[PDB]
């Protein structure tokens, strides 16, 4: 499955609605590919590592 452009766009902004600003939100999708579970536990709780 690929997400297109305007999904993206619109699961960034659903994770912005947590307060988190649009640059960490990107950074989180890039390192979870995308899998908006592991994006908001990157953020939530750190990347891998």
């Amino acid at each position: 499955t690929l997400v297109t452009g305007s999904e993206y766009e619109t699961m960034l902004t659903e994770i912005m609605s947590m307060g988190y600003e649009r640059e960490r939100v990107v950074a989180a999708l890039r390192a979870s590919g995308n899998n908006p579970h592991r994006a908001v536990e990157y953020l939530l709780t750190g990347i891998p590592g």
